[PDB]
């Protein structure tokens, strides 16, 4: 019996396993626009992606993975309230049963069907394992998802699901560029929380875009025909793998814009 998604092994039982799910700085957290603060000394967000290098596509059981190789500064995250440089090491989503829920974060409680997560680390400490064991060790790009027009940057991640339905099942996933999944703008929110799976270290600086990219309902679908599940066992649809928001314990939220 480990942790799930599940009504028995869901987020509310996850703190017995791990302590820290009841810490001081949890997300995700609900993002209340009118006591969030405009901070201006805050830089705008430096995304280089251009010499991007995917490598494999997984399913770990909780979500899918997109993999890069990190072992150079080829893909990385500068600026926005970060000291340093935060290699992308993987991307994932957070989605829901229905399209009025699946995002982590909220917005003044607003839910939206699906929530990106771009995960980068701090190069000053060496390797990911390090970094998750400190406060400054990484870096999330958050971005909502909303069911309207297809999102044609896309498509090459929701063709290749078929092949890892299960959990444990992974694919070659080369050339896929990440620059199609970003929105126009890159204002954004950004407060110090942590991951939003066990372990739930709070080793994370959240970047939350304000505006949201839109998917087609039959997007969207196919993510809802993923399994919990590996191979031969019971069918399980992976849906609703989000984690309710946490409280904001005297956290101020900062907004690059007015
Ligand atoms: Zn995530």
């Amino acid at each position: 019996h480990h942790w799930g998604y599940g009504k028995h092994n869901g987020p509310e039982h996850w703190h017995k396993d791990f302590p820290i799910a009841k810490g001081e700085r949890q997300s995700p957290v609900d993002i209340d626009t009118h006591t969030a603060k405009y901070d201006p000394s805050l830089k705008p967000l430096s995304v280089s992606y251009d010499q991007a290098t995917s490598l494999r596509i997984l399913n770990n059981g909780h979500a899918f993975n997109v993999e890069f190789d990190d072992s150079q500064d080829k893909a990385v995250l500068k600026g926005g309230p970060l000291d340093g440089t935060y290699r992308l090491i993987q991307f994932h989503f957070h989605w829901g049963s229905l399209d009025g829920q699946g995002s982590e974060h909220t917005v003044d409680k607003k839910k939206y069907a699906a929530e990106l997560h771009l995960v980068h680390w701090n190069t000053k400490y060496g390797d990911f394992g390090k970094a998750v064991q400190q406060p400054d060790g990484l870096a999330v790009l958050g971005i909502f998802l909303k069911v309207g027009s297809a999102k044609p940057g896309l498509q090459k991640v929701v063709d290749v699901l078929d092949s890892i339905k299960t959990k444990g099942k992974s694919a070659d996933f080369t050339n896929f560029d990440p620059r199609g999944l970003l929105p126009e703008s890159l204002d954004y929110w950004t407060y110090p929380g942590s991951l939003t799976t066990p372990p739930l270290l709070e080793c994370v600086t959240w970047i939350v875009l304000k505006e949201p990219i839109s998917v087609s309902s039959e997007q969207v679908l196919k993510f809802r025909k993923l399994n919990f599940n590996g191979e031969g066992e019971p069918e399980e649809l992976m849906v609703d793998n989000w984690r309710p928001a946490q409280p904001l314990k005297n956290r101020q939220i900062k907004a690059s814009f007015k």
